[PDB]
């Protein structure tokens, strides 16, 4: 499980927030995009895989799972693309709860940022630093233990 | 040492590539921006600090060092902003060499990507995965050892 990530797309202010969650740690990366297209998802995955050792991605929906551009990016970056079907039904609740939590943080900082994208990055920061360990600490520890 | 990053701005195709290098490992994150402004640099730092434990940033030039927006982002994210003066003159050579290396990789992939930003992210990927260890492996190991 150190290489497993889950995609998650949520909506706010008529805009789209694309999230990748490292399942074992709760660590996230996120971006605001005008709309969830295969192209945007593919580009997001290329960025992610250059930054962390992404082995497997559970895609957020069937359109992205089918997308030729997403498939191309997964091929390029050496990522195994899988479905995101919650065979364990606690999987959707966890993601649902994270989206609510992220939106709450966005509301708390929204005043400090002119643009939503900035607020989202503040939320990523707060989420990954929140402490017992933080998600940032957990992902580093998990990956370091795997490398050895 | 584990928390020290250096900013680096290089140019290609009439565009600007902003790079953050984790000094101890050689690990990088990068983005294409239309121009180096304080605003763009500030946003880039907010993203970086949400993703890695950034303690100190050596800024790439005096404009960014002076920028009130950059100072605001460093305050927000708990980053100590420092100059990027190469007191050890081997510092410039290393960065110079990395920019040449990154541009070479961009040329090698440029054909596989319609847009420069995509080529840059491919270059980040190749740079961080290149093997002995990779930069990705070194940064994780360095930070994990520090956490303990
Ligand atoms: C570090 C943070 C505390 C401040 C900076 C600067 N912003 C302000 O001073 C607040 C502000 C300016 N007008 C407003 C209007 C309404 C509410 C708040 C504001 C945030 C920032 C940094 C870089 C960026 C940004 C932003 C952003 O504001 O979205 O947008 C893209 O590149
Ligand atoms: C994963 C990679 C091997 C392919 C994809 C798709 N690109 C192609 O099929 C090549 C291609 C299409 N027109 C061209 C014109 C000239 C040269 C190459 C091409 C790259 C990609 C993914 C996501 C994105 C992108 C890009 C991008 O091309 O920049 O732009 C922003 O979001």
């Amino acid at each position: 499980s150190p290489g497993i990530w889950q995609l998650d797309c949520t909506h706010l202010e008529g805009k789209v927030i694309l999230v990748a969650v490292h399942v074992a740690s709760g660590y996230i990366e996120a971006e605001v995009i005008p709309a969830e297209t295969g192209q945007e998802t593919a580009y997001f995955l290329l960025k992610l895989a250059g930054r962390w050792p992404v082995k497997t991605v559970h895609t957020d929906n069937g359109s992205n799972f089918t997308s030729t551009t997403v498939k191309a990016a997964c091929w390029w970056a050496g990522i195994k693309q899988e479905d995101g079907i919650p065979y364990n039904p606690q999987s959707q609740g966890v993601i649902e709860s994270m989206n609510k939590e992220l939106k709450k943080i966005i509301g708390q900082v929204r005043d400090q940022a002119e643009h939503l994208k900035t607020a989202v990055q503040m939320a990523v920061f707060i989420h990954n630093h929140k402490r017992g360990y933080s998600a940032g600490e957990r992902i580093v520890d998990i990956i370091a233990t795997d490398i050895q």
